């Protein structure tokens, strides 16, 4: 089991850096760096936090085809693998109709758009001079003078819904999945192998990443505490069929819907129960988290992502599972 | 006289950022960064070079509202101006059709759209909750997290043409005219007044900037001999009033135009001639540009940007300038 970590780059870059750094001498495979307006920029982020790091893989987590140009996305990405040496990973999705309403972007297609961007990111990483009349993307003669190390950069596709699944299953190198629970995977995990056997595809080229919700302390209760403001907002934002597949009470839901809407989060905090937080965390000692992990495992998870809040203490956490998780995985 | 130094990022970025440490070692003020998609990250490249400096300011030169959202321009910048502790300048201007139709981005409005971009973005660097209803840019409800150092991050503005230029005058802190010669800035600099008169400002509130073709050896003819290749290529692309304000032989211009286009870069370089260097470069022994740059100054110009070439070996040039120019100056 692989394992990767995930930030928000809502701090000085500096901390951030400080973060990876201690996740690199730790074991983790994976950097990934979310790409959200508001924030930090991701790219100057993750020059920053190549600059400080050596072998740990690294990228978007996940950009998409709107807030910039796929043309620009591909440089970015190529900048980022010169720099690192041939440690760049494209994490990309369709983005969020929340965002793309702000920032007055339409949200075009957003199945076929990431895929064409897609096609054409790749066209471009690969030294081509680009003509590319998509349904939705176009492209005429562009090509890129910055050249990436490796030959094929991999991208990894966010996806959540059976399109978007089985499209990664067609032409992804790893799927970044945000769910933390078996069943989630049980479920996910089918439509992915539908698309590579469409594709002529073997899974054991696509990298089936659970994007998880972690919370690891010594203590089991403090990190089941800590994982309580993350899973208010993952279970108010889950889909009808995903709170219906672990059984949610969805009056607990929307009580925790009403508060964050407001911004009352000690009382959406009160609405989070221990159903919500097996179903969408994996939290406790290391010898629980280690169990949830293998279970993962047994669906088809290749990379487990220990997203916010990691633990009680990003510091102690991600020590935690340095020396007591990632080797007994 | 104020100093700036401008660089394409078209090498490894270890190299860029020597090339800056050094420019701010030898009394440059301002570092300007290209903005293309074919080329590394700009955003990227300044990271570096923020790390590797102390003093000089430091921004794109230029991007446009196109490539990125608008709100992604206002985060990279406040990212760049927290990292470099208040250096961050914004050089923005309208881009181009050539690269828009490369792209598949419809070019619309260009001052509309530059306009309303820097007003959004002026607004998301203040921490202002952002509701604009603009003819071309229409934001809902954006908000930045990430925050600047400076109060208002200065705004430069690429402008060419009559139209722009006024609108310079109302709205920004500084103009990049590529242009180098006085002839251009007594037609510009009065285009610029006119807009700071019409907005109640005063040109001291004003950068004029001469994005300028510079040329500098200790022997007059190999700075000469540098500047062609640059020269062929502004010449070729100079619009018809600047061409008849010199007094350039259109003929030779079509001979530039018709080789470049096949990429015949001897074939063009041989029909600059000594008109064309001195309309579009700054060039000669130190002594030449000293005075040279004085008569930019009789103008109105209160920034001068080494440009490309710099000179026939960068580094050579970088330091020259700083030891016979710019004290000079």
């Amino acid at each position: 089991m692989k394992f990767g970590i995930e930030f928000v780059p809502n701090e000085p870059i500096q901390k951030l850096c400080y973060y990876v750094k201690l996740a690199e001498d730790n074991g983790f495979e994976y950097c990934w760096i979310t790409d959200h307006y508001n924030n930090r920029n991701v790219y100057m982020a993750l020059t920053a936090i190549a600059m400080n790091t050596n072998k740990i893989k690294l990228g978007p987590g996940v950009t998409n085809p709107y807030v910039r140009s796929p043309a620009i996305t591909a440089s970015a990405i190529a900048t980022l693998d010169e720099l690192s040496g041939g440690r760049a990973v494209l994490g990309i999705g369709p983005g969020d109709k929340a965002t793309f309403d702000a920032l007055g972007i339409e949200w075009v297609k957003p199945v076929t758009t990431l895929k064409e961007s897609i096609e054409v990111i790749r066209k471009l990483l690969a030294g081509e001079r680009v003509s590319y009349e998509g349904k939705v993307v176009k492209i005429a003669g562009a090509a890129l003078a910055v050249k990436p190390i490796q030959k094929a950069v991999p991208v990894y596709m966010g996806a959540q819904g059976p399109k978007m699944l089985e499209t990664a299953g067609m032409i992804a190198d790893g799927v970044l999945i945000n769910a933390s629970n078996p069943k989630d995977f049980e479920a996910a995990i089918p439509l992915i192998k539908k698309g590579a056997e469409a594709a002529g595809r073997s899974m054991d080229e696509i990298d089936v990443a659970a994007y998880a919700c972690m919370s690891v302390d010594k203590n089991a209760d403090k990190a089941k505490q800590a994982a309580v403001p993350v899973v208010a907002f993952i279970a108010a934002g889950s889909p009808p069929v995903v709170l219906e597949r672990h059984g949610i009470d969805m009056e607990k839901v929307e009580a925790i819907r009403n508060a964050l809407k407001s911004g009352n989060f000690p009382e959406a905090f009160k609405n989070v129960d221990d159903t919500m937080l097996e179903a969408f965390s994996i939290y406790g000692t290391p010898e629980d988290v280690v169990e949830k992990c293998k279970k993962l495992a047994e669906m088809g998870v290749t990379q487990i992502v220990a997203g916010s809040p990691i633990g009680p203490n990003k510091e102690t956490a991600i020590k935690l599972i340095g020396k007591k998780v990632i080797p007994a995985l």
